[PDB]
């Protein structure tokens, strides 16, 4: 089929080119290690090349290896040794598949006890333009299944073929990422993976061992058959996130039955059916908080499945509401920001003022993406019909259109008016306003919503990505006013929109990062409610081609993290109180491609899509707490560049928006 191929450092013995055999795109699976690729990035992140801090005692060393003690002239075993410790490295191609086994031995006197051990697996995740994305860079998936661990590497364009790495012996518990920063490609780049070993503790004499095979696959089905195949098992469950009293499914598929498995959840045993090559637990989840499913299996292997539980998702919304009107608004006449949702600094409970040096004053400001507060409140109130809400939102939508807005609608995030003319904002302004026609009946909303919309077509054209373009909403909101004539010109203004994604197809322009999740996601948002509106099929068969660009952002891991939420890793940097760039899993626009199914699913009858749209959205749920607050990020890796990560930012910025999708996706709100 596609045979790995790969180029050896013969002065590391690390992987430099990994190709496969026959993709006529000739893609690279892995970053370049010698400086031409990023000038940062070189021969020490070579694939296969890794550390460990080793202790015994009082003394802890930190290791790397780069330099072997023996290399084979073919670049197939690689020998190092570093202190007491042997990194033995031993690479065979079996039937097209690459084989790796890399075995760690304590050839010391002492025991010996090996903290954050990990292999660089530097893929090629990186946005340097969407040409090259499409073609020759992969999303890579990572899952820290322990015995059970994978990689699936789509390439971004969808082509065949893709990449898989498989776990079959020993384990990986997390994962790294190396080499982000402001200097350091910002947004543009996802850094260098490295694969977390499990902590080990060595006699001398002994060993630990972990093996994977890498090989082509032509996408996620016949990638899980293949993991399959090779003896690893799949874990999923019926859904990632519970409210309490739900009952669980979960289910570790293997190809033949396993032997002796076993569960726990939250570390206490539970007990497994087996019905041939299935095993699973059914529980009910009767308490708030994380709830981690282990499966032992086959003497000595393990793997897990990562859910939570939360009191309900009815209440959950209620308490975040209340909290948005209660703490994160200006309730200060006198400040001109008076009447804004504003950024909330959890730590200290207090706004936040925006008064204090940070890495982007901008993207902690009072407009832009903090609109979404007023739309999910607008929602919220639709349902519940809060007279608090109410006047809370009246109270906004005057700060917005007075001190965000100038009498002719152009469209500022602060109060200073200063600041960015961001193509974004207007599309948020305006469905604020739209929203605010349904809550008041007041038809100068519509008008509002309408010249919003107006002015930013006039200033940015109309080939601009925007996110959350209100068509459906802003059209709606138009025909039930009346407002025949201005009906027709904006719909003429969205057929124009329209054109341009199609003539672009999937020539993505670059916008504030070159390209990424949401651009593709709203281009598709956008031209799924055009169809909606229009009826013509040329702008649903564009849906359909992007579709799996789109898809392959996202992957199938079992977590509620993961499942389903699209690679994004920026967003902790710019909107965060930790400003940490690394994979945010889940970063709430997420939830764009939750509402692209949702849309899917309403232009093609295909319910399946409507399932797979609650699943994003749902997922996201774990960005709001159960005393109100929110976070608008989850760090995901275990560190990033040597700093702790997997902790929510805690900064409530513009998370938010999850919940409006949320609504949308559950309520058609």
């Amino acid at each position: 089929n596609f045979p790995v191929e790969m180029r050896i450092n013969p002065s590391t013995g690390a992987i430099s080119e990994l190709t496969l055999k026959g993709d006529n795109r000739s893609m690279n699976w892995v970053v370049k290690t010698d400086g031409t690729q990023y000038p940062w990035v070189k021969d020490n992140y070579g694939w296969g090349l890794g550390y460990f801090t080793v202790v015994k005692g009082r003394e802890t060393v930190k290791r790397e290896w780069r330099i072997p003690v023996e290399i084979s002239p073919d670049g197939m075993k690689v020998l190092y040794r570093e202190g007491d410790i042997r990194i033995l490295i031993k690479r065979e191609i079996k039937q097209g598949d690459l084989v790796e086994e890399y075995s760690f031995t304590n050839e010391g006197e002492e025991p010996v006890s090996l903290y954050d051990v990990a292999v660089y697996t530097p893929f090629n995740d990186n946005y340097p333009d969407a040409q090259q994305c499409i073609n020759s860079r992969a999303h890579t998936h990572i899952w820290k299944g322990g015995s059970a661990a994978y990689v699936n590497a789509i390439r971004m364009g969808d082509f065949t073929p893709h990449l898989g790495l498989v776990v079959t012996d020993g384990a990986i518990r997390n994962y790294e990422i190396w080499e982000r920063g402001r200097k350091k490609a910002n947004s543009q780049t996802r850094g260098i993976i490295a694969l977390d070993l499990p902590d080990l503790l060595l006699k001398p004499g002994e060993s630990y061992s972990l093996e994977w095979h890498v090989f082509a696959h032509n996408g996620n089905d016949d990638f899980r058959h293949k993991l399959l195949e090779k003896g690893s098992v799949l874990v999923s469950c019926n859904k990632y996130v519970f409210e309490k009293g739900e009952k669980a499914r979960v289910e570790c598929r293997s190809l033949e039955p396993l032997e002796a498995c076993t569960a726990k959840m939250n570390g206490v045993p539970v007990p497994v059916k087996q019905e041939g090559n299935l095993c699973f637990v059914e529980v009910p989840m009767e308490q708030a908080g994380e709830v981690r499913f282990d499966f032992y299996y086959n003497g000595n292997k393990q793997t897990h499945a990562d859910c939570l539980v939360i009191s309900n998702t009815a209440d959950l919304i209620r308490k975040r509401v209340d909290f948005i009107r209660t703490r994160q608004q200006m309730n200060n006449p006198s400040d001109l920001r008076d009447g804004a949702y504003m950024v909330y600094d959890n730590e200290g409970d207090s706004i936040y003022l925006n008064d204090t040096p940070n890495c982007n004053p901008v993207d902690r400001d009072e407009g832009a993406e903090r609109l979404g507060m007023g739309v999910l409140l607008v929602k919220q109130y639709l349902l519940t019909k809060d007279p608090e809400l109410k006047q809370s939102l009246l109270r906004y939508a005057d700060f917005v259109r007075r001190k965000l807005q100038t009498d002719n609608y152009v469209t500022y995030s602060s109060v200073d008016q200063k600041n960015r003319n961001r193509g974004y904002n207007y599309m948020w302004v305006a469905e604020l306003y739209f929203q605010m026609y349904k809550v008041t009946g007041d038809k100068q909303f519509v008008t509002d919503g309408y010249k919003t919309l107006k002015s930013m077509f006039q200033q940015f054209g109309y080939g601009f990505y925007a996110i959350g373009i209100p068509v459906r909403l802003g059209l709606q909101s138009l025909k039930e006013a009346g407002m025949k004539k201005e009906y027709t010109d904006l719909r003429n203004d969205f057929i124009k929109t329209g054109d341009v994604f199609v003539k672009n197809g999937l020539n993505y322009p670059a916008h504030e990062v070159n390209y990424e999740q949401s651009i593709v996601a709203p281009a598709i948002q956008f031209l799924a409610q055009l169809y909606l509106e229009t009826g013509s099929q040329k702008y649903l068969d564009e849906v359909k081609r992007q579709m799996p660009v789109l898809e392959a952002f996202n992957g199938f891991q079992p977590s509620y993290h993961l499942n389903e939420v699209a690679i994004r890793h920026w967003d902790g940097h710019w909107f965060g109180k930790r400003e940490l760039f690394g994979d945010t899993f889940p970063h709430y626009w997420s939830t764009i491609t939750g509402a692209v199914y949702y849309y899917y699913a309403l232009c093609t009858g295909d319910s399946s899509y409507q399932k797979r749209a609650e699943n994003v959205v749902r997922n996201n749920l774990c960005l709001f707490f159960e005393d109100g607050k929110a976070s608008c990020a989850y760090m995901y890796p275990y560190k990033i560049d040597g700093v702790k990560a997997e902790f929510y930012d805690p900064y409530a910025n513009d998370q938010d928006w999850a919940l409006v999708y949320y609504l949308l996706v559950n309520r058609g709100l």
